[PDB]
């Protein structure tokens, strides 16, 4: 397929490596670039500590109503929610909110807390088959993308795989995924990434990821006008260890995969 | 000054007519460049339309719960909520949201009926001493951006000083302006525009707008780190009808009056 060429094309203009999973639900064809090698989450993995969370809450039905105690000492380098909050309390669902729509690192170390370290994020991306992604560490060093390093990474094929299960099959109950759902297309960081390289008629929830060596991540559930919905991994990361965030790939690499 | 080369150098080889105005009020000092020209302000007309619903509210307590009906006839161009909701309701507060952060046509067409038309959106702009912004038409025609035609536009100087007196100044009451902002930090549309020529540190809430003649739009309250806060406009738009968006002039406009 000439989108191989095109994404190849992609990766050498822009210096750094890229991965890419497009599963088409239509009739489940999959659009792969590096789809079986890891590369660093960074953000992105915002999305699994959510929905283990919300997965928790269909046991315990009050969990997302549940105050949380935000510290001063508990803020982290991007806080722009928590920071309001401190010294006060953020429930689990405005910090899943936080920690989605707006990347706040400090709603996602909640999150990890509440399901008992980077361990229990890995433990429901297991139960609901996903044996590829780990979570080992806090915000903010789950984001260091040390080249080689399988700390806090996945696989775009399995990412793809998962983020399908999560916001389109039945891995939650349906009022979880639907909030899942409602929180990825409400987020704030979005429009220069996947969502930039698809025609604007499309609706999508997405959630980025930065983060060191200038990893530039998308991950995102895409409703196509007149066709049945995508699932969308984007993941780069570059040899320099200050590179600066490229969004422009990722857009690139969505556009060329939703024209074939 | 420098910043006014570099602008004159962005707009030569931007292949359009860029406008912006930076007031920063920590010291009331502006940046301005074609800054009392029109533009058509094409989606950045929906900050006045939420804004006058939001002071109507101020009235009415309950108006932001009030149902709304979406008839299919309703449906225009893009309706990204609005198609969800067909021979159904939206709330007010959903409208507002729905027009701000997600750009919805249909959303904005109900917020000028409840105005009173397009009169009625200015009216409210006269009413907060705007004697520039003019809302002629509904949507979608309020997008046609035609060169020369004064119809929906206004001056970037207008619009920064508007967007102040709303998001920081006494043009709503507290509970409004606070509203008003948080709609705002919630934006889906923006991380391309201004926010794209920003650190990442720094908090903003932003309407973009895109239109005929590949107008590209973004109107911002910026939250500096360690800084007090700026409102930038950035208007542009193109010589030919069918000209591309090009939210990557306004990001340079950003980061070239935020260096400065």
């Amino acid at each position: 397929a000439d989108v191989q060429q095109k994404l190849a094309e992609l990766e050498r203009q822009s210096g750094g490596r890229l991965g890419v999973a497009l599963i088409n639900t239509a009739d489940n064809s999959q659009i792969l670039y590096r789809a079986d090698e890891r590369f660093p989450m960074c953000s992105t993995s915002k999305v699994m500590a959510a929905a283990a969370v919300l997965k928790q809450s269909e046991t315990q039905k009050q969990l997302l109503n549940q105050p949380v105690e935000i510290k001063p000492a508990d803020l982290v380098n991007y806080n722009p929610i928590a920071e309001k909050h401190v010294n006060g309390t953020m429930t689990l669902a405005e910090l899943s909110a936080a920690a989605l729509q707006y990347s706040d690192n400090t709603a996602m170390n909640k999150l990890i807390a509440q399901l008992g370290g980077p361990g229990g994020v890995t433990a429901f991306a297991r139960a609901i088959g996903d044996e590829t992604f780990r979570l080992d560490r806090t915000e903010p060093t789950l984001n260091t993308a040390i080249p080689g390093d399988p700390r806090d990474t996945t696989t775009p094929r399995a990412m793809a795989q998962t983020l399908r299960q999560l916001t389109l099959g039945h891995a939650l109950g349906e009022t979880q995924r639907a909030q899942l759902v409602t929180w990825l297309k409400g987020n704030t960081t979005g429009a220069a990434s996947i969502r930039a390289g698809l025609p604007a008629s499309w609706v999508v929830g997405d959630k980025t990821g930065s983060g060191g060596y200038g990893t530039t991540n998308d991950i995102a559930v895409i409703w196509p006008k007149d066709r049945a919905p995508l699932i969308l991994v984007t993941y780069f990361t570059q040899p320099q260890p200050k590179a600066e965030s490229r969004r422009d790939v990722l857009a690139s690499a969505a556009k060329i995969v939703t024209d074939g």
